[PDB]
DNA sequence: TAACTGTACCGACC
DNA sequence: GGTCGGTACAGTTA
DNA sequence: TAACTGTACCGACC
DNA sequence: GGTCGGTACAGTTA
């Protein structure tokens, strides 16, 4: 019976629809049905509610890119996922998470498996012409994710596979 | 002038915090005037929002017309773009960005660049050249926010060999 | 109750000095809670305000019952009401029946009190008796009024007396 | 000129129509077109300008009392104007005046001639039967005087004439 | 017995 | 003239 | 030399 | 996230 994950569902749930400034125990509370008492039974700080919320992100998109990997050695192949998850299973919360979590170290944390296991790493990139088209890939994803909370004028689904694919064919 | 002074400490100030823990008392402090003061120059916190959406948007129409010396091809547009969003757009202008939504007054002070030098998605499901244009567009704007969303701050040298890699790419 | 202490303190507070001045920070500072622990109580001054008219128009009625022993006729509620106003109605009520106008919430409060025991203004162009009773009610409203609108207020035996006087006029 | 006359009566008539507490410097501006600074260069503060209100009002009224006293020898005669001027004379600002005058020296102070030249006296009435009957038909002028404000049931024009009749027939 | 809900407060801040 | 994030603890429902 | 207007700024309170 | 009561001038209009 312990809706401890229902609750983050919802919080995530909010933040898209609305923002973090605007979430609060009240507001999650009359969004969750639940009582502000009832909240801080699961989350007895802000602090520990926002740590969920990331925790729990994190790790959708942790599982959702070990998933669609077909072999975890090929580097280029995990690559390959980095790019499909950035263009098709994360959205807003995920981006405001991201923004807000160098606030505190426990939020950055929560993201280390993801940004340490999948992103490729910068070296030596200044003179390797193969890594920074390894980078460029990683880069293009990266404005497919944020593309429509940053443009105002959102990329319909078939414009976004369109540059899915194009960012896919760019790899070495 | 006084306003544009405390609209360049507000954007510095969201820069280093956020904009919900920008208050005008907060403000003030960063600012030395009094919280009164303040309001006396922007009378509601709408205004002061408005302010620095109206800033960091002309700012990016400024800059970006400094240095394209052909406005004709979007192509030279398109390097502009680039340029400016690799070097000299931080963290505020994303921080706004991303805030813009929650009233027509942030959306229509963007209005003007966000479409005029923003590349046209329109028709790009069946022309490579334009999805080879759009696809810099990308690269741009992953360099715009890379330091923000990754837990990794690229160095001067790594983030000017990401400007040429994208810079390469131009049709 | 906490609500009706709460209450209590700031019916005082407004005989002392005003509504104007009455503020959560100023209502905390008399009943020793502190600012919050008020709003938790009344969540908004509107609410605060509702309770000081509802809590006195309800004290008026109840000492208006173990004063008047035959709620039948119109006399003997008159003379309830002139004693009540004479002797157990003081500043709080002056002011709060002033203010009361300023929303129908409040007006409301004071229903009761206002039209069912006060005597009716109506048909008082033509008969003798209805003047006889409005004539007292004026009395009685002067009476009530007195020490607040001239610098000069009554000791209690030429106050009883008045209220004496008040009372043989009674048709 | 000098608008000084002029902010006091507009400022009279605001208060008529809202209140007290709402009036300021910035909405007695918007009253009279005037600027903040144009009102404090006649009146420095706002209690200044609330004293000019009781000194003008009292004037008003003191200038009003004796210019229908035709015997101001005569006890009853002025009492009669007392009367009069009680129930057709004085409106709400008057009212919001005199209950705010206590808050303060001044202000009682410039209410001292309509208070003392005027009403009547409370000396000795506990043993004087004429005396006491003259205080009663000051106590009914308060009552209408007052009414309006107190029973929310506004007299008609003929029923405040009708009630005045009434009390200046208790006269001697 | 864990998962709540309600009630009464309060300091920093908006 | 409030909100917001707590804190404290008693009383109820799965 | 008086009666304003506008502009910037602030502490206490709401 | 503000209003209310100023303070402090410099310039303007009769």
């Amino acid at each position: 019976t312990s809706k401890k994950e229902m609750i983050l569902r919802t919080a995530i749930d909010y933040i898209g629809e609305y923002s973090l400034e605007t979430l609060s125990y009240d507001s999650l509370a009359e969004a969750t049905g639940l009582s502000k008492s009832g909240l801080i039974y699961h989350f007895p700080s802000r602090h520990a509610l926002l740590l969920g919320m990331h925790e729990l992100l994190a790790d959708d998109w942790d599982k959702e890119l070990r998933d669609i990997t077909r072999d975890p050695e090929d580097p280029l192949e995990r690559l390959r996922a980095v790019v499909v998850t950035l263009a098709e299973n994360v959205s807003r919360p995920e981006l405001l998470l991201l923004i807000d979590a160098p606030s505190h170290p426990d939020f950055l944390n929560a993201w280390r498996t993801v940004n340490h296991q999948w992103i490729p790493d910068t070296d030596d990139l200044e003179n390797d012409a193969h890594k920074r088209a390894v980078y460029l890939v990683q880069l293009a994803a990266d404005g497919l994710f944020v593309h429509d909370y940053i443009h105002d004028d959102v990329l319909s689904k078939s414009k976004r596979q369109a540059m899915l694919e194009t960012i896919l064919e760019l790899i070495p």
